[PDB]
């Protein structure tokens, strides 16, 4: 039961692009080492009830995890298909966000809700997670078509840690539906963003293709 390289992806996602390296040992256990990144603008100019969002990313992440099928040996493509992901990634992602809350539209935050009023009002946000051995945990479906090549989604998390966070507006004193103004309410969003639990994990999702020779 060694794991024998067999050819590598091609892959696209939340966290940027690349592709990793394929081993499999049988038909239950195979290997991905990879890396996905770039300076990408994952949305610009998008448009929904009112308001614009723009993210753009700037992510360095490098992966090594093992891909578990606990029904490999199954003749149902369906079953043989899934897996479980699980390893570790050197981690250094940048994310920058945008809201602009258009005329008389409307934004929730920390339960508070905000109007954009005559001209709107503009959120950003600067997220960085740095982690030199974040944990992964993944799930993904992957089911074997060919000799040569298949495709695959997976989604996960790493174990990141808080990120490092910034939040802004250009108009900070709007008041809200519970009476906090917005920055008043960035600054407790960024307090929760910065230390609790949830915001310790960086999730993301990604599609590809395999290619095996």
């Amino acid at each position: 039961n060694q794991l024998i390289p067999v050819g590598a992806r091609a892959e696209v996602g939340t966290t940027g692009y690349g592709g990793a390296l394929l081993w499999q040992a049988n038909p239950y256990v195979g290997l991905a080492l990879g890396y996905n990144g770039g300076d990408i603008s994952w949305s610009d100019d998008l448009s929904i009830n009112g308001t614009k969002y723009d993210m753009d990313m700037d992510n360095k992440l490098a992966y090594l995890n093992a891909e578990i099928r606990p029904w490999g040996a199954s003749t149902n493509p369906w079953a043989q298909g899934l897996y479980v992901a699980a390893g570790a990634a050197y981690v250094d992602n940048q994310y920058d966000l945008t809201k602009n809350v258009g005329t008389n539209a409307s934004v929730e935050i920390d339960g508070n809700r905000f109007n954009g009023g005559a001209n709107g009002v503009s959120i950003a946000g600067n997220l960085k997670y740095d982690n030199d051995i974040a944990p992964y945990i993944g799930f993904g479906f992957a089911p074997k078509f060919s000799k040569n090549w298949g495709v695959f989604g997976e989604v996960g998390a790493y174990y990141s840690g808080n990120p490092k966070v910034s939040l802004a507006s250009n108009n900070d004193a709007l008041i809200g539906s519970d009476g906090r103004t917005l920055g008043k309410t960035l600054d407790d969003q960024e307090r929760k963003i910065a230390n609790d639990d949830k915001y310790k994990w960086l999730p993301v999702g990604k599609v590809g293709v395999n290619f095996y020779w």
